[PDB]
């Protein structure tokens, strides 16, 4: 009851002796459950508010697997205390906007770098600093992509901290004439503050949202995003196990 | 299942039927639970990622708990989604970490106004914009502080993306000198967007943190905190039913 | 001659025997003269460049009133300096340019926060710091206007350093947009400058700018700006002399 | 009464029919007073706020002298009315505090260029543009100031809007290293504003401050001050009439 | 004579009909004629101002050399003309002084990422668009490194527009506490306008600058560095003869 | 050879027994063997990279020439070796692309002042800071022009780091209407950074593009821009021989 408050992370909730080198983070709690039917040996570590956190086994490797809700602040968080915890190598399982007219849904895409329009980033460092994807990680996850179907694309994407603003409009045909693929909240924050950490960073994207139905189509668009995050899950897992 | 992404707000999940124009926000989804102890008539509405929606009655007045993770970001997705559902008057049930020396644990900060260093309200407007609490809901909540006898402070709190970064002890020290009473990471988030979207809005915080122990003293420590959100859900309860 | 430079204030040229804790502040020196006529045992302190500075009794108080001429930068040498001779609650008494349709000449806007695009403030503090009026005095503004019959609105006002630029239009529609009510000089920086010196301020001004005629219109329009300013010194007296 | 509302300027309170090409502007009203007596033919235009307009005549030719307060938006207020007033060059006979050693009290300063530390120009353009002093106008400067004995130094000054705030020590150590002359708060809004304008610009500063006393002292200083401003006064007026 | 500045681009000299997809930058006008000693088939194309440009050909590819001065400004007429002459693939071989303590003379950095703090890239976006290098390069990069023995290290190179500030010894210790490899005056630029103009873009640097001697250990350096350049250009001409 | 490296500049490639306290800066080298043709006792100081720097005589006086390359961060590497070598006046002999419709091909531009739109200047100081021309100089700059028949303008430029950005035309239209001459790459950086150094410095252009042809016209303006060349630099010898 104390002694955990004195040993565990005040919001990931885990310790140094839990936490793989090896981790997927993802914002939606419930991906956590999904994620881990892919392991073997699966445990839950941690519970609290947006922080789901479970180990698994894939491949005989040690997987820490960590949700970290919405936006670059809740992302910042877990990375600093994953980071206190022993984390080397971070990947994000993380759903985009498509940016650009021919990403279809449950299409992937590979956040080589990052536009840093979220504030996260910007308390750690200048804008300047580039947010951008380890190389050792993007070599994995290519060469596990280059050799299945679904359709990807390596570029760069767009993280903020408000699709709500009344000049989403004017911001979204800027972007994507700058040949953006697609938007996030959070993957622009892991790779500034994870790169200053020393981390190994990347991002593996589900397409969720087309750049521009009825009940059929919603209902094979909901498998088609639910393949893609299968993929990008299963696709984090043969980078890392790789290590 | 194909009616509801067609009638229900895509984060939150809720609707205009079921929104109160009364709401209550606070970061921990378990919050919301202890929240509704407090009231009459209660269902749950939605729980979604970090949004765990509710409805109850107190004192005759139906009022709506709704989470929203941790950083303005998520609160920003809430607030949006809770105007465009009816929404008009939002009080935030928080935490913070005190900036000042005498401010104990389970006391409470009333923000009048706060520091927008957070990234999410500034994709909406210039930071010279002020983020800062609405008259009519501030007069009801001095009116029942000062007729009870836990300590309370009105001022200015500092909103933030980061507590981890490795100026924090000299922003704590810049900040101090200033006269900011608390740092959370969401309220001038609420109060710059809210008042945008001509929301009247407040924020009552629970001190979590002192500014600088046995088990005994850590056992107090966590009545006394527990006792400060019952006052700060109790305050916000009282206000909104008298509107 | 010579121990009144050691002993006055440069600019205001008044000391801390001198200046009451209450004052009210206006632009136009030539004002003083008109506030004063409302009080009882006036006397002239000082008269210096655009600081024409005097005392009175309002039922039984003491309050200072000074003019502080047009713009931020000889506001702001105001404020420190009363400061300095021991003021404690600053009221503007001001004029405003409406930013809304129907409000018309001598209604009063009440300003809650102000947006702080004017450079004085910004020499002390990030423009992130909200420029906002204190509890205490927009209670008892809030009091005693709601007991008349002349319309007043409480919201934010624009504070700026030029009305001349090439983009007034522009700023105007844009500000209109936001739902401010009222552009000055001024607010913003008492509100900034003076909270950062523990001071307690509000303002209190004077539409004089329709957002947007005869001889007779013209004199009628006079009337109603002398019978709006006489009202908000009166608002300003009445909140002070309860302090 | 209503033809001058409609023929007039509403700050300087003067028209095209009144204004000369040729116009000196100063910070204080009763300076104005003091700079007349230098000229023929005198007559008072206008007396509103801190802006006194008169017009001499100084070897033959017609010269407004106008004051302006304290501070760039009450300067640019000026500006603008002159302008629009069929102002063509325009001399700042003003103040200054020196940021170097051995500048005395009453000796003159003539600014080349200036720093834009106020907010005013900046309302108008990028700060990138130059605040600087018209070349016919230095050279006319130069040649009256080089035939006589009071020192006086051409170059760079700073313009801001406070020297009352907590860093004003380590600015003034700053801009000292950095081989600025002296402070004010009006000359690069009037260079900056002014050129836009297309109008020709410079100003002359009396030293009133050192960087860093008896009675004896304290009367020598004031009139080694009111000789500088005398000189300041003379050198504008002997620039002007040779246009 | 005529005809040539109708065709030709005006800095760099070429046109479509002489650029190959696949170019080398350098700064120094004297490296291309260093470099093309490596190549077959050799012609000089051009030679105006410090645009000195060259083809050659390399294991049957052919590969424009092209130098472009110091800085920013100079590479970027350089980038937008090449790419207006069908370049497709371009790799910079430069200098670079280290930031870290360990990186000897001659040893190569490989920028993975660049900060963003020259100017020129700011012309054309927001600085938090990230610089960094193409995939496919840093593949075969790395592939041909990783065979042969002098030191080298992949990361984050700093570009900017001066190392003669006075503030230069306090940029070198933060950079080097953020971990930044080197730093260069060009790499930033490419990055981002290239990939702007849709080019596939890398950076291998010589070190030249230790972090922190005789006339043998000068003659030993000067011949390291000259064994460093030509491994960057080998390694560059490897990469670019395998597209 | 190891005694170069230790006494000589290591860019410009010559030291203070070189360099002559007058110095003529240009963008391109061969601009350098064109200008010594005017001028007697010629030699040869340095050739490398970017600079070639020779000396010569022009009545009496001897004056050093040295190249820059393009952009401010190649200049501003000359200006602070040549400060290093004892350089006090610093004249700039460059091309500027006109901002005014009637400017024509080999017409001059004096800058008395320069935007500041380029980032080298900006690592030194803040851009409030005036980039503008010397007093002395531009009075004797001004002396020789009048006393010629080419047009020349007086005015201000903007230097800034790209002409390629997709911005060009709104950048030069926005421009256009603030009344700037011409644009170029190097004055304000030569202004900022060598006013800051203690030199006096100015800067002429020969105009080399309109605001907005068959092969006569084209020779035409080609011998029109070369007699401006050789104006400029004239006027530049003139001036230094005369310090
Ligand atoms: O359990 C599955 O095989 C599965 C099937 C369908 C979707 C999935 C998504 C995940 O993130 C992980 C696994 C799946
Ligand atoms: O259920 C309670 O009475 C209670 C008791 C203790 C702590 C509480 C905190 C809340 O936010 C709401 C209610 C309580
Ligand atoms: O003297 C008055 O009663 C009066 C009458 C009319 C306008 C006034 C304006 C003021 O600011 C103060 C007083 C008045
Ligand atoms: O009236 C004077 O001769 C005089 C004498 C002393 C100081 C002065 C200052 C001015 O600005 C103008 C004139 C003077
Ligand atoms: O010519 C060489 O083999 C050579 C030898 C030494 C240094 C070199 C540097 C280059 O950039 C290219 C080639 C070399
Ligand atoms: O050599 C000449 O007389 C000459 C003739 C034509 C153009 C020139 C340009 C220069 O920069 C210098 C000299 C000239």
């Amino acid at each position: 009851l104390y002694f955990q408050s004195m040993s565990k992370q005040p919001h990931i909730c885990v310790d140094e002796n839990q936490v793989s080198p090896y981790v997927i983070v993802c914002g939606e709690p419930d991906r956590v459950n999904r994620i881990v039917e892919l392991m073997d040996n699966v445990e839950l570590l941690a519970e609290n508010r947006e922080y789901r956190v479970f180990n698994g086994v894939y491949k005989g490797t040690t997987i820490t697997i960590c949700s970290t809700g919405i936006g670059a602040p809740s992302m910042i968080i877990a990375v600093e205390e994953l980071k206190l915890c022993g984390a080397t190598h971070v990947i994000r399982v993380g759903s985009a906007g498509a940016m650009q007219d021919h990403i279809q849904l449950g299409e992937l895409i590979v956040a080589e770098g990052a536009v840093r329009d979220e504030g996260g980033s910007k308390a750690y460092i200048s804008s300047a600093y580039p947010a951008y994807a380890s190389f050792a990680l993007l070599k994995e996850i290519s060469h596990f992509l280059e050799n299945q179907s679904v359709k990807y694309y390596f570029g760069v994407v767009r993280s903020h901290d408000s699709f709500y603003t009344d000049e989403e409009d004017q911001l979204c045909q800027y972007w994507n004439k700058k040949g953006i693929l697609g938007a996030d909240m959070e993957t622009s924050a892991l790779f500034t503050v994870g790169r200053l950490r020393g981390l190994q960073v990347a991002s593996i994207l589900n397409n969720v949202v087309l750049y521009q139905e009825g009940v059929n189509q919603y209902v094979n668009d909901n498998k088609a995003m639910m393949n893609g995050e299968r993929l990008a899950a299963i696709t984090a897992l043969e980078t890392l196990c790789k290590q």
